[PDB]
């Protein structure tokens, strides 16, 4: 071995940055297409000739990341195909050591997406007079509490693959809390899509909800990449910090 520490341990860790790489992108999938129909729809509601300009540039730039990230999608699905065990040459893909850059490819393409729909979101909200901008406002509510759960669902299958590998109290214990969390906010994003209901201060209690279940998935994210690097296993730091940095893109909710 070189960077194989033992093989047991090696098919549990790729299990980890595998189960957690999919769920990401699986969710960076669904975000993708949901953001890019949202701010297409939302170029809409432009004056039209006004911005047309802006239209076009982020038009290019939902393309070009579309390609991009349709691409990297080819790219992370990729794995190398090692030997394991060594002595009969099983075949058995691995991750790849490329993938943290792949992530960075990722987050990159993800963060702007999101962005770059939030400027549409804005530019809708200078084009309405308050009222209608203030229905912008709800109209963003609504999809970010979207995204917030549609986060919140992947992060949540996450965390239960995550605490496979180190089921331990203190996973138990945020997948408890993550479980409770998720039904609170299941429950706000629900209330949310009611104008009726002060779906604005739903939201920021949710968001709220979100970001302590979050934050305790964050934390085990940190245990188990702690718990692999104590024991001297594969362990990127900088692909966890980019998944995890991507986690907390994908759930600020503008």
């Amino acid at each position: 071995g070189h960077m194989q520490p033992n093989n047991e341990s090696k098919k549990k860790a790729v299990k980890l940055d595998l189960d957690l790489m999919k769920e990401t992108k699986n969710v960076c999938t669904t975000v993708n297409t949901k953001l890019v129909g949202k701010a297409k729809s939302k170029l809409n509601k432009l004056e039209g000739e006004s911005h047309k300009e802006y239209v076009a540039e982020k038009t290019k730039e939902i393309d070009e990341k579309n390609k991009k990230f349709n691409e990297n999608l080819v790219k992370i699905e990729k794995r190398k195909k090692i030997k394991v065990p060594a002595d009969t040459g099983a075949e058995v893909d691995a991750v790849d050591d490329g993938v943290a850059g792949a992530l960075s490819d990722l987050s990159s393409d993800i963060s702007a997406i999101k962005t770059l729909t939030d400027d549409v979101s804005e530019k809708v909200s200078e084009n309405l007079k308050d009222d209608e901008a203030s229905a912008t406002e709800h109209t963003d509510i609504k999809e970010k509490a979207t995204l917030l759960q549609e986060s919140c669902n992947g992060i949540g299958t996450i965390l239960d693959k995550l605490a496979e590998y180190l089921n331990n109290d203190t996973t138990q214990n945020i997948k408890k809390e993550f479980d409770e969390r998720k039904k609170n906010l299941t429950s706000l994003k629900t209330k949310v899509e009611n104008k009726d209901e002060d779906y604005v201060t739903h939201f920021r209690d949710m968001a709220t909800e979100a970001q302590n279940a979050v934050g305790e998935v964050k934390k085990a994210i940190d245990a188990v990449v702690a718990h692999r690097k104590a024991e001297n296993l594969d362990v990127d730091d900088t692909l966890f910090s980019n998944l995890s940095t991507l986690l907390d893109t994908i759930i600020e909710t503008s």
